[PDB]
């Protein structure tokens, strides 16, 4: 069914980017005519379509196994491309291995034609021919992004999991995906949503589109904002309207959302530094470790010895789903209580990813103020609009796309959801745990977004915490404690002494803090050359830099940076480890290494701005990437030129 949607005239234009160049026209013709005479339905019926629809344990089980996916892909590619189109016989296996590695990324990530291009000149058009062989780049680029990618899109819906570790992607067939998703959503809506009768003019802003993510026995619902109105989503052929409403969103994102996001963060940051109750809130994993190791050091100083300690961890059941919208709207007014609303705030104007790629060219990282005004009035209006008016689109199963609203709570995926949850729980914590903010000597409460840990040496103040979490007093805010996941240890030589809180291992007697197995698994750095090492690490970094790690609508920049630093630390430690072994047989070249760094840094920025669509945070993130790489290269004896080059990179103006 036409896996190739362009004619021979179009494919050759793609290859020869601006005749006795006919051998290519010959190959493309056979590939295109093979695509039409290919069945594509006996292949689907043979390997795929799994017509045993018995209720399985986990959603993931419905996915097509990666080995079956590769088998299908390569069997299609084998029919499509004749023996010569593969550049020979050994080149064929080489490219197939590169296709597999491209399938591990889900065929979505950016293709790099330097790793994949490792063939020879035995492709007889399938002194200075070499420099003129940049046609092979266009051919191979056409094979991967136009044939492999379109085969994947044809048969499977590709998504990662929520269960964990986020690199292993799952290929669900379209027929089984639409059936699972439609039935879950229809059930989810009845028990959690309520439809909306009449739309309104500001619909390009509050409309969302549902994206599902497999949770062990179900799904996790994310809401992707629609960059258009409900009208143009049903009128799918009025392309002029969608482009106008798309820029409507871009300007709404640029001048309305981003300012509101910035001011709420300022108020929240001016509470962590000013209010005792807000100092228990913490923005990142490493900040938990640092505050614990500081608390430990305070005890050692203040007491000369560590006393017997009592710690308990608890978390909130579905903090976004059950969030109390009214308790939130009061929290928002609270941090504005002294502002006498006609006061105006001046924040920076940040760019948009769509502004970069639509209006100009690529390679946003070059080797070489603009403030806005927003009023508190408008801020409260936008916050209320996102809380009250946020609607999603659900398939009516006959193609009608009704618009539903949350009965309670906020959608995860809207640009303000994450900071909303931060404002409400910070306000909550500072209000209900009043009795711990003036005795920080021997009690510590720490909050990551919906995870809590309380360490103390006081059996009586431990009861007060256990009495509040066992009470309804927190339900008013929408925080329902996950009582079945609450763990308590004290370490009195009869009690357990270990506890894993946020991916850290904490000892109850020594207050030792560690990292739980470094969940971004071993980078496998046993290679003979530096080029071979950098290619492997480039694959590791891209596949382990998951999108959910860079989402600003759900995590704070501080935690986004620390997830970056985590992948960087593991990437470079594999260089530090194997440098002496490799350097014995292959000479380190700083310029090949700099190109490797340049790819790592560009991928991080490009992926960040693709996930958030808003350049806010790229400059701050870029400078932090410099520092992390500087610190991770300390072992490098001579790195002056590398570092000098590193510090010259900037984002495109």
């Amino acid at each position: 069914y036409e896996i190739i949607r362009t004619n021979v005239q179009e494919v050759l234009a793609e290859i020869v980017s601006p005749k006795r160049f006919r051998g290519i026209k010959n190959v493309v013709s056979r590939i295109i005519s093979n695509d039409k005479k290919c069945r594509y339905d006996l292949i689907y019926n043979k390997y795929l379509s799994s017509s045993d629809t018995r209720k399985l344990k986990t959603m993931i089980d419905y996915s097509t196994k990666f080995n079956r996916v590769v088998e299908v892909v390569l069997i299609i590619m084998g029919k499509l491309l004749p023996l010569d189109a593969w550049g020979g016989t050994e080149n064929k296996k080489v490219i197939q291995d590169r296709i597999v590695d491209f399938l591990r990324l889900g065929a979505n990530e950016r293709l790099h034609l330097d790793d994949v291009l490792s063939g020879i000149k035995l492709s007889k058009f399938k002194q200075d021919f070499q420099i003129r062989k940049r046609l092979l780049e266009g051919y191979i680029n056409w094979v991967f992004i136009s044939l492999v990618k379109n085969i994947v899109r044809a048969f499977w819906y590709v998504t990662e999991s929520s269960n964990m570790d986020c690199s292993k992607l799952f290929y669900f067939t379209h027929s089984i995906w639409n059936e699972l998703s439609s039935n879950w959503i229809t059930k989810y809506a009845k028990g959690n949503l309520v439809q909306v009768v009449s739309p309104e003019s500001k619909g390009q802003f509050t409309n969302g589109k549902i994206k599902l993510i497999p949770k062990r026995g179900g799904f996790r619902v994310i809401c992707v904002p629609l960059k258009q109105s409900l009208y143009s989503f049903n009128n799918k052929r009025n392309f002029a309207l969608k482009q106008k409403e798309k820029w409507d969103y871009i300007f709404y994102q640029k001048y309305t959302l981003s300012p509101v996001r910035q001011v709420l963060q300022l108020k929240l940051n001016a509470l962590r530094k000013s209010d005792m109750g807000h100092r228990s809130s913490v923005n990142s994993t490493n900040e938990v470790a640092d505050r614990i190791l500081t608390f430990r050091n305070d005890l050692l100083k203040k007491n000369k010895t560590l006393p017997v300690l009592y710690m308990i961890k608890f978390d909130m059941k579905e903090c976004y789903d059950r969030l109390n919208q009214n308790a939130l709207k009061e929290s928002i007014a609270g941090i504005f209580k002294e502002d006498n609303e006609n006061t105006t705030y001046h924040v920076r104007e940040y760019g948009t990813l769509d502004e970069f790629l639509k209006l100009k060219r690529v390679r946003t990282l070059i080797e070489t103020v603009k403030t806005l005004s927003i009023s508190k009035n408008k801020i409260i209006e936008v916050c209320h609009s996102q809380i009250e008016d946020a609607t999603c689109l659900v398939k009516n199963k006959e193609g009608q796309y009704d618009l539903f609203k949350r009965k309670q709570g906020v959608f995860q995926g809207f640009s303000l959801s994450g900071i909303f949850c931060d404002i409400l729980y910070s306000t909550m914590v500072s209000k209900e745990f009043k009795f711990l903010w003036e005795a920080t000597e021997d009690n510590l409460l720490l909050r990551l977004v919906d995870d809590f840990i309380f360490i103390t040496s006081n059996k009586d103040t431990l009861k007060k915490v256990k009495d509040k979490i066992s009470s309804n007093e927190l339900q008013k805010y929408g925080a329902f404690v996950n009582h079945e996941k609450t763990v308590e240890i004290n370490g009195e030589a009869g009690s357990s002494n270990k506890m894993t809180f946020v991916g850290l291992d904490i000892n109850c007697l020594t207050l030792d803090v560690k990292k739980d197995s470094s969940q971004f698994s071993r980078p496998t750095c046993k290679f003979r050359s530096f080029k071979a090492l950098f290619s492997n690490l480039k694959q590791f970094y891209c596949s382990n830099l998951c999108e959910f790690l860079l989402d600003f609508s759900s995590n704070s920049l501080e935690t986004i940076r620390e997830n970056v630093d985590a992948i960087l630390k593991l990437t470079f430690e594999a260089i530090q480890t194997s440098f002496a072994t490799i350097s014995k047989q292959d000479s380190f070249e700083r310029y090949r290494f700099m190109k490797f760094l340049h790819v790592i840094i560009e991928t991080t920025i490009e992926k960040f701005a693709r996930v958030n669509g808003s350049m806010e945070g790229v400059e701050y993130l870029l400078t932090c990437i410099k520092i992390t790489i500087t610190k991770s290269l300390a072992f490098m004896a001579t790195k002056q030129e590398i570092i000098e080059w590193l510090y010259t990179l900037t984002i495109v103006d």
